[PDB]
DNA sequence: ATCTGTACATGTACAGAT
DNA sequence: ATCTGTACATGTACAGAT
DNA sequence: ATCTGTACATGTACAGAT
DNA sequence: ATCTGTACATGTACAGAT
C-alpha cells in the first residue's frame, strides 16, 4: 500500500550515478572559478545540503542544493524587526558590497560570476534560471539524461554563538539528548541572502544541523545502523513530501506552501514521539496517520514555528492566507479518508 | 540497599576535588611548560587527562590522577613485537634523533630524558610537598607524590601519538556495533591511537582516549544518564567493582598481578554483552552487580579475558597470571559474595 | 605596522551539596 | 528540586615577536 | 593552499531463504 | 510477501603529500 508507494518514489541507482557525475563537474568548476580567481568569494567551500544528502529525495535526482559557504570575522548581527530570522550583517574582499553588508549586491556578484563560468561550458548542457526576486538561489538548469535543477546558495559562515532568537529552538534534550544539542550548537550558523531595508536583509540557514539530524535520527545510537532496527521515520517525511508535491502540482492555491513545511513538521512530530519504537516499520500507516494528523493541527491553529526559531511563525496570517490553509485542510482530510487516490497518479 | 550506601562512602567530596585539583594542575602545567622550553625534545607535547578521575569513575578518595603527555611523531612504521598484538618497535636534525639505536625508537631512552627533565623541574617546586616516586622497571609513567593535607599521586605517561589507522591487531576490536553503533566506531577509529613504554625499545598501545569517550557515552540511548533522560548504574557497578578488587588488593599480597583494568576491561565486555540501558537499570544494581561478578569469575577460571581493543591479547594468560592466583582471587570473590560482602565494611 | 602562541572568555554536562 | 565547582571544548584578545 | 587515498556510512538491486 | 547477504554506487571526513 503505502510500501508500494516509496517503492514507486525510490531512486534508482543508475539515475543517481548519471545525474551526480553531471552536477558533480559543473559545481566543482564553479568552485574552482571562485577562489583560483582573486574574486570576493576567495575561500568559499562547498556544503551539500538538502534532500538528495539528506537521502529523502523522492521521484528522481532532479534537484540539488549546495552551499557555497564564505568564513567571515566580527559580523555584528542587527535582528530586522523581531523576525528572529532575518538580520542586517556589519563590519578585505567584501569592501565592495556596502554603511551594512549588501545581501543583494553581494549575491548579484556571486550570480554574474556563476554566469559567466557558465557560459563558458562546453561540455554539458547548462544555463542559468532567470532570477526570482529576494530568493537567496542562484538556479542551475541541466539537461541531457534528464532535466535537473541546481541551487547554489551563498552563506556567511560565523563562528559566534548562535543568535538570541534560537535559545530556545532545537529542542533536542529529551530526543538526541544535551551532549548532542551542545555540540550542534558549537557548529557555526549560516546566514543567506534572501530578503524580506528588504535589499540587505539576511536569513538564518541550519541546513548543517538539519542534515546531522536526519543521518542521526534516532534515540539509539544504532537506529538505522547495519547492527541496529531501521525507523520508518525517514519514509513517513517522504510520503509527507510527496502529498503535498502531488497536491501542490494540481493546486495553484497552494503556492504558498513548501517541503519545508513539511520537514520542520516532522522535526516537531520526531520530538513530540521521540522513540525509536513509535516509528517502527511495522506501523508505518499509523506513523504516517499521527503526521498527517499533526500538520493538520498545524493548520487549523494557524501555528507551525520554525524548528530552530520558535517565535517566528511559518504559518502566520502575514505568510499565508487563512484561505489557503483551510484549502490544504480539506485537500489533505480528503486524501486520507478516501484512501490517498493521488498517489495512484502520475 | 546496602550497595547505595557503598557508593555513599565511595563518593568523593567536592571540597577535598578541588583542593586536590588546584595542586595537581599547579604541578602539571608547570611539567608541561617546561617540555617546551629550551628546544627540549618533547617541545609541542600536549595534555591528555585520562583514566579513572577524569572518567567520574575515581572511588574514595581522590588520591590518583593519570595525565598523558602525547608527542605527535609524524612519519612511523610499526612492527608488531612477537604477535602480542599490544607490543611494538617504532621506527623512521630531528629531535628525537638523540634516542634512535638503528632506526629503532628506544622507549627507555625516551623515558629515560623525559624522567630527567620532570625531576629537575620539580626540584624547582617550593610551593608545595611534591617528589618523584622510584622507577617501577618497565612501568610507563613518571609518578609524582604529593601531600597538602594528604598523599596524592600523578602519573605522568609518556605517549607517542600517532594519526594513521590504527594497527591490524585492534581491527576486530571495540565491538561497539550493537550497543554505541557503526558510527560512533567508526568516528572513534578516526581518532589517533597511543604508543607508551612497556625489550627495553618496546612500546604498549593504549585505548585511554578511547575508554574516557565510552566512560561518558555510554548507553544506547544518547540521553542516558543526562538531565532530560534516564539515570543507568554501568557506572556504579563499575566502581563496585574496583572497590571490591581495592579492597582485596590491599589485604592480600597473593592478588599482586591484579589491578583496576582487569575489571574495567570485564565490564567493557558486560556492556556489549548487554547493550540496552534497560539491562542497567539502578532500581536492579544487586543483579547487574552480581552478573558482573559472575562473568568475572567465568574470566577467572576459564583463564580468558580479552583486551576489549585487541582481541588476540589475553590479560588472563598462564604466561601473565599463574593458575594459583586466580583461583585464589575466585574463591575471594565467591567468599565476598556468599556472605554479604563484609569486605565493604571495613575501614 | 602586522602576526601569533598563549591565555582568557564563554558555555554547559556531570555530579556533589543543599 | 535547585545551586554550584571542575573539566573541557571552542572562540577571540593580545604582549611580545616579526 | 589543493589533491588523492582510505575507510566506511548511507543508499539501490537482486537471489535465495524464510 | 519479507528478510538476509552480497554486489555495486555515492558521499564524506581526514591524513599525508604536494
Ligand atoms: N541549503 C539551503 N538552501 C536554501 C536555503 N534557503 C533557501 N534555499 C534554496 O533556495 C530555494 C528558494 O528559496 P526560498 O526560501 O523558497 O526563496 P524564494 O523562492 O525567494 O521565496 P518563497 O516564495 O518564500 O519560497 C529553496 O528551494 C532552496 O533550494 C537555506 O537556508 N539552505
Ligand atoms: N592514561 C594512561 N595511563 C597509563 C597507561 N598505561 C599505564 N598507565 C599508568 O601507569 C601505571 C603503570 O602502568 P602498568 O601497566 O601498571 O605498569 P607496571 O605496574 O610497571 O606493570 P604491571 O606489572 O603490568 O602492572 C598505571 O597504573 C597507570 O597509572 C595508559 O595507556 N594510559
Ligand atoms: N524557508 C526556509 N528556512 C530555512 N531553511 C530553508 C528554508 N527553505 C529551504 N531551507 C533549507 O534549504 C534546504 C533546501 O531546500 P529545498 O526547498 O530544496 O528542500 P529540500 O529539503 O532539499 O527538499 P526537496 O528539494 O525534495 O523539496 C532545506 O532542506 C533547508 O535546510
Ligand atoms: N595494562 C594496561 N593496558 C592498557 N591500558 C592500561 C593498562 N593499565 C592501565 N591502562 C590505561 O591507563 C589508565 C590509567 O590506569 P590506572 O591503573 O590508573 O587505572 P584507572 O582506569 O585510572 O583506575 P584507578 O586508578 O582508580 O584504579 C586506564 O584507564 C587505562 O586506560
Ligand atoms: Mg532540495
Ligand atoms: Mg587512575
Ligand atoms: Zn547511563
Amino acid at each position: 500500500k503505502l510500501k508500494k508507494v516509496l517503492d514507486k518514489l525510490r531512486l534508482k541507482r543508475k539515475d543517481i550515478s548519471e545525474a551526480a557525475e553531471t552536477v558533480n563537474k559543473v559545481v566543482e568548476r564553479l568552485l574552482r572559478r571562485m577562489q583560483k580567481r582573486e574574486s570576493e568569494f576567495k575561500g568559499v567551500e562547498q556544503l551539500n545540503t538538502g534532500s538528495y544528502y539528506e537521502h529523502v529525495k523522492i521521484s528522481a535526482p532532479n534537484e540539488f542544493d549546495v552551499m557555497f559557504k564564505l568564513e567571515v570575522p566580527r559580523i555584528e548581527l542587527q535582528e530586522y524587526y523581531e523576525t528572529g530570522a532575518f538580520y542586517l550583517v556589519k563590519f578585505n574582499p567584501l569592501s565592495h558590497f556596502l554603511g551594512v553588508l549588501s545581501a543583494t549586491k553581494m549575491l548579484s556578484k556571486f550570480r554574474k560570476i556563476i554566469k559567466e563560468e557558465v557560459k563558458e561550458i562546453k561540455d554539458i548542457d547548462v544555463s542559468v534560471e532567470k532570477e526570482k526576486p529576494g530568493s537567496p538561489a542562484v538556479t542551475l538548469l541541466i539537461r541531457n539524461p534528464e532535466e535537473i535543477s541546481v541551487n547554489i546558495i551563498l552563506a556567511l559562515e560565523s563562528k559566534g554563538s548562535w543568535p538570541i532568537s534560537t535559545k530556545e529552538g532545537l529542542p533536542i534534550q529529551g530526543w538526541l539528548g544535551t551532549k548532542v544539542r551542545t555540540n550542534l550548537r558549537r557548529e557555526p550558523f549560516y546566514l543567506v541572502p534572501k530578503n524580506a531595508f528588504q535589499g540587505e536583509t539576511w536569513r538564518l540557514s541550519f541546513s548543517h544541523t538539519e542534515k546531522y539530524i536526519l543521518n542521526n535520527h534516532g534515540i539509539e545510537k544504532t537506529c538505522c545502523e547495519s547492527s541496529g532496527a531501521k525507523c520508518c521515520r525517514k519514509e513517513c517525511l517522504k510520503l509527507m513530501k510527496y502529498l503535498l508535491e502531488q497536491l501542490k502540482k494540481e493546486f495553484q492555491e497552494l503556492d504558498a506552501f513548501c517541503s519545508y513545511h513539511v520537514k520542520t513538521a516532522i522535526f516537531h512530530m520526531w520530538t513530540q514521539d521521540p522513540q525509536d519504537s513509535q516509528w517502527d516499520p511495522r506501523n508505518l500507516s499509523s506513523c504516517f496517520d499521527k503526521l498527517l494528523a499533526f500538520f493538520l493541527e498545524c493548520l487549523r491553529t494557524e501555528k507551525l514555528d520554525h524548528y530552530f526559531i520558535p517565535k517566528f511563525n511559518l504559518f502566520s496570517q502575514e505568510l499565508i492566507d487563512r484561505k489557503s490553509k483551510e484549502f490544504l485542510s480539506k485537500k489533505i482530510e480528503y486524501e486520507r479518508n478516501n484512501g490517498f487516490p493521488i498517489f495512484d497518479k502520475l
